[PDB]
DNA sequence: CGGCATACG
DNA sequence: CGTAG
DNA sequence: GCCG
């Protein structure tokens, strides 16, 4: 088992779902208390379990697995012995965890805002609605649409959304292309938003595109919320039988020179990207982001024509998107 | 022990 | 601060 | 919380 998540295939569905989930609760809780290091270890440990070829049935099968020390091993031990881990259950039940989860789920609310509201004594969505003067415009939208945004989007919904985006993009800039990214590109059948990456085959033609796309979607009556420039975090109106529902959609523009880096980043998973960037810097001495890959010795950027190029330049075996579910 | 990814709105 | 993966 |  390699130590970095970008060195091993991780499928969407696996053989250790219950164990990985328990560890992810502890990761989430660590994030709610600002402990990014502990969050990372519990996430990495969970991801190692997703990468295994069969179920963990005995404690000895953890020996030699990276990111399993005393704490993560104890969690697995208790689950294997009793079907339940007391620490995990205490977190699940806690007022702190439940409220921080509720508040951070709101579009426009992060850990820092959620924590302050918790410390002020706020516990429910209606507590927030009673004091609307304190909310940002973004948080008001997030709270108004919270119910719809809590409901997952299906792949058929995504195909409908892609068509409307493509129409707007075609008017904004003939020849521009729209690529589905995020979890749906990794093979997810459901998800809580939709991500699109937009480019144009002629370098430079994409400059100023996103405002033009947004203005056109606005005029079509499809945009329930947006900020107004290369990333737009929107709430879209999605048709349903006899009605519609609000859906989170992100639109991103990149020049075609940067497209492979943007595609890689926006395809995820989050942990996969963090691990890939960590690997790049710490093992290869190269700096990776969603725009490029920089050699700080030569002071040059690596030209990539494909994701395959990027994996090769980092000395990693290629993983297709459906194996990046770290 | 230091480090933990790296951006844009 | 929020957002993204 | 774990790794190097
Ligand atoms: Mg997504
Ligand atoms: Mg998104
Ligand atoms: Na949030």
């Amino acid at each position: 088992m390699p130590a970095y998540a970008c060195q091993r295939p991780t499928p969407l569905t696996h053989h250790n779902t219950g164990l990985s989930e328990a560890l992810e609760i502890l990761a989430e809780a660590a994030g709610f208390e600002g402990s990014e290091g502990r969050l990372l270890t519990f996430c990495r440990a969970a991801s190692v379990l997703k990468a295994l070829p069969s179920p963990v049935t005995t404690l000895s099968q953890l020996q030699g697995l990276p990111h399993f020390g005393e704490h993560s091993s104890r969690v697995v031990q208790e689950l294997l012995e009793h079907g339940v881990c007391e620490e995990v259950e205490r977190v699940r039940r806690s007022e702190r965890y439940q409220t921080m989860k509720l508040f951070t789920q709101i579009f426009g609310v992060g850990v820092k805002t959620a924590d302050r509201w918790y410390r002020e004594g706020l516990r429910t969505l209606d507590d927030l609605r009673e004091q609307p003067q304190k909310l940002t415009q973004q948080q008001k939208a997030g709270l108004q649409h919270h119910q719809d945004l809590s409901t997952p989007v299906l792949r058929s919904d995504v195909d409908a959304l892609q068509q409307v985006v493509e129409e707007a993009v075609g008017q904004a800039l003939p020849g521009a292309t729209v690529t589905l990214t995020g979890g749906f590109r990794r093979g997810k059948l459901q998800g809580h938003d939709v991500d699109f990456l937009i480019t144009h085959p002629k370098e430079g033609q994409e400059a100023g595109l996103l405002p033009r796309v947004m203005c056109r979607l606005q005029d079509q009556g499809l945009i329930l919320y947006h900020q107004h420039f290369e990333r737009s975090f929107c709430i879209f109106r999605l048709p349903q039988p006899g009605s519609w529902k609000a859906v989170r959609v992100d639109l991103v523009v990149a020049p075609v020179s940067q497209f492979p880096f943007a595609l890689l980043g926006w395809t995820g998973s989050k942990l996969f990207q963090r691990e890939l960037r960590r690997f790049s810097r710490k093992e290869k001495g190269l700096w990776l982001n969603s725009h490029g890959l920089f050699d700080p010795e030569q002071k040059t950027f690596f030209q990539a024509a494909s994701e395959e190029d990027i994996f090769r330049h980092l000395g990693l075996e290629y993983l297709p998107p459906e194996q990046r579910n770290a």
